[PDB]
């Protein structure tokens, strides 16, 4: 009842917090990162540069929160998923960290809902089934233990990722 699968563009979803699958520079990129920067407008990049002055780059697994610009969200949490290098560089733990640290920022800032993209499964090349398992398990445990966020949306950009998530949530 608190976890939903949505098919579409994360930049259109009205939620308190949209999560960005960023890179450590925080200055944007070509996937959902680029889509979020484009939808938010230049204010987002300017906010990310301030964050760089405060705390430098965002290392793999870390998360930072900023304003959301023209997005229909109150804030954007930027996190950096691992690059898949075949499983022996601790990618599973780092992906879990990205989800957990993002959820912690949502809760610490008293936000009630959050939307996640499929972190690391695009250009970072994380096997989709394993990544979704990690997202679902991590989120599930967290909301079992915490009242915030109240609602979590797994935003899937294609039918097949939506199906993996829907199948995982019913197990
Ligand atoms: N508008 C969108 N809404 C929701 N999901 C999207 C959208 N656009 C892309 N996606 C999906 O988000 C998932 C993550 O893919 P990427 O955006 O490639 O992110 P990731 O694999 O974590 O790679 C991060 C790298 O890509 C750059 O954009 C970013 O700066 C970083 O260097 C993929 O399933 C992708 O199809």
């Amino acid at each position: 009842t608190r976890i939903h699968v949505v098919q579409g563009d994360i930049t259109k979803l009205a939620v308190d917090v949209i999560v960005n699958a960023a890179n450590p520079s925080l200055m944007g990129g070509g996937g959902v990162d680029g889509a979020i920067h484009r939808a938010a407008g230049p204010a987002l990049l300017d906010a990310c540069l301030k964050v760089r002055q405060q705390q430098g780059d965002c290392p793999t697994g870390h998360a930072v929160i900023t304003l959301a610009g023209d997005l229909p969200a109150k804030a954007v949490v930027h996190t950096v998923g691992p690059v898949w290098r075949g499983g022996e560089q601790n990618e599973d733990q780092l992906l879990q960290d990205a989800y957990l640290n993002s959820l912690r920022l949502v809760a610490a800032n008293s936000y009630t809902s959050v939307a996640f993209p499929a972190i690391s499964t695009g250009v970072y090349g994380y096997p989709r089934a394993a990544a979704a398992e990690i997202a679902v398990k991590t989120v599930s445990e967290f909301i079992t233990r915490h009242a915030l966020p109240e609602q979590v949306y797994f935003v899937c950009y294609d039918e097949e990722n939506a199906h993996l998530y829907e199948r995982l949530l019913t197990q």
